[PDB]
């Protein structure tokens, strides 16, 4: 999950 959200950075 973490990578599925810090992909907006």
């Amino acid at each position: 999950l973490a990578a599925a959200l810090m992909q907006a950075l």
